[PDB]
């Protein structure tokens, strides 16, 4: 079974499009593939931050995960800076990169070293679990290369301990649009907030942003990117949200024009966000979501503990004991 | 009582200058002040290491120090990778620290991002303690002025929970010179071996040392720096080996040549390298020496444990429990 590693920065709430595109996936491919679920606060503190506003995104995050399905039993939920080995790692990894490597890391009061430094940080987040995959998008390549290339490093300056991994999404989702600019992908962190549909956006919220969202007067429901974007964006929601194929959708809505299914759709979204939200509620506001981080905390522990001990033994820090 | 604070390189063996100039002071500033001796072997990697060279060294080290008197009751004698507080603090001052001030720092297959980032580790290594003094030289300024300025930056821009130290050597001992160049100190790393007399040397090996320390052919035992540097760095050997006032060195070979106070001098080395070599082999030839070093570690994770929490407390790293 194949090992797979998620950085997850708690810098702010995913969108539905990140849901469709990701969460919904990653709730299929937990039974598939050995999964760790990893909340970077360490890597959030290389920008500034508010100390309130970072612990607090926290346990959103990890509630969110836990609403959308992660299981914390199929998989591994955790937070970066409660499992030791990953500055361990990070520091090991450090010293075996050069000074060249990360400054073109940064081009692909001063500027904080954060900034310079973290890519060995993240190399160790992933191999410290022997992770074979990654899923990540083309804007991570090169700290993938940099990964793959410390490993080679390490494994040939001392011994074999280290994986490399390949970036490897195993179920892609649709892709979701900013909802009035069908040509860009939906962010959370939009000027334009009638463009995304937050997860944590009130279900009425979310309803209207449907109907504002950027399309011809009227149409028929068919899907064609090129030319009707708008729309077309729409119908990869619904798709996302109901798991109906999208030939099916038009089929279903042959004769009807854009108010019937902007009307319905936006009744999809804030069904779906109303059964989302009470399952975040409960998460974030029980006193079994520390017992939940606590699991997934020693879970981790136990296997990237193995890993920085191989890794110590490799360079000759510490005892032989 | 104040805690001082003494980083140690598993990088090459002390020689009878580092013990007369700083190991036997350390042994009595342990009664009146809280120290911490610690083995730097995650700074070590900075550089490149053979890792059964590092390893080995590190023991070495342990055991000297303990050889000479240094007391796991009294003091905190421990291994830096086996505390993982050192590199969780330093990852939090990296991400405060800029990447100008690391530069300057470095000033003062490519360039090893170690040599870079490590000062932000050593800041770390000294603040986890609420250390007030550090026993450093002057090449050591540059470091201390960032941990300073590093604590100021995190207690302004968080909260107050860090101590600013001061460079402090509580009781200075002698300085001893190079055998065979009396205007250079002493070095274990001389490519003139006969410089140096290595607390590890052979007994016999050091005495012919003392004897072949370039002097005039004959003079009275007189104190004179400026003058006879030559006999005067080995009456300050022997001052420090034997505790002997050096103005009543003087009174006892008044009327005597060298050779006489060359004698008995090499015969003094060979005495005390016997001794400590005796308690050196006991140490490190013993399974006392991974209790001594586990209780260490110990003493060391319970402090600096509590400082690692208050910091990730202050910048909003994990969660409140
Ligand atoms: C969150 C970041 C991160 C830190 N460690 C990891 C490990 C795997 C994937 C990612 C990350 S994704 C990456 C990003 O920049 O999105
Ligand atoms: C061993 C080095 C080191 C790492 N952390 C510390 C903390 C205090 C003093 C020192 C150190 S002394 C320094 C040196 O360059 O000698």
């Amino acid at each position: 079974m194949e090992t797979l590693f998620s950085g997850i920065q708690p810098s702010g709430i995913p969108t539905i499009g990140n849901y469709i595109g990701a969460l919904k996936q990653f709730v299929d491919v937990q039974n598939d593939y050995d999964c760790y679920f990893c909340i970077v606060d360490q890597h959030a503190i290389t920008m500034p931050q508010d100390r309130l506003k970072l612990r607090k995104q926290t346990r959103q995050l990890a509630a969110i995960y836990l609403a959308s399905g992660i299981d914390p039993d199929k998989a591994t939920l955790f937070i970066q800076s409660e499992v030791p080995a990953h500055v361990q790692a990070g520091w090991m990894l450090t010293t075996i990169a050069s000074v060249g490597e990360l400054e073109r890391m940064t081009q692909y009061e001063g500027i904080p070293a954060g900034l310079l430094t973290y890519p060995p940080l993240m190399a160790a987040d992933i191999v410290l679990y022997n992770t074979n995959i990654v899923p990540v998008g083309d804007d991570q390549k090169q700290h993938i290369e940099l990964t793959r290339n410390l490993v080679d490093r390490f494994n040939s300056r001392y011994n074999d301990v280290l994986v490399k991994p390949e970036i490897r999404m195993p179920k892609v989702g649709g892709r979701v649009m900013s909802l009035q600019d069908p040509t860009r992908k939906m962010s959370k962190s939009d000027d334009n907030a009638k463009n995304f549909i937050s997860l944590l956006d009130e279900p009425n919220v979310a309803a209207k942003k449907i109907k504002s969202a950027v399309t011809d007067s009227d149409g028929i429901i068919k899907f064609d990117r090129d030319n009707k974007p708008g729309i077309t964006n729409l119908i990869s929601i619904y798709a996302g949200l109901t798991d109906m194929p999208i030939k099916d959708i038009e089929a279903k809505y042959e004769g009807e024009g854009y108010g019937k299914f902007k009307g319905d759709l936006a009744e999809i979204v804030k069904a779906f966000l109303v059964e989302f939200q009470e399952k975040y509620e409960s998460f974030y506001n029980s006193d079994k979501l520390d017992d939940i981080l606590d699991q997934g905390r020693d879970k981790a522990h136990k296997v990237s503990f193995k890993t920085v001990k191989k890794m110590e033994k490799a360079m000759g820090l510490g005892r032989k004991r």
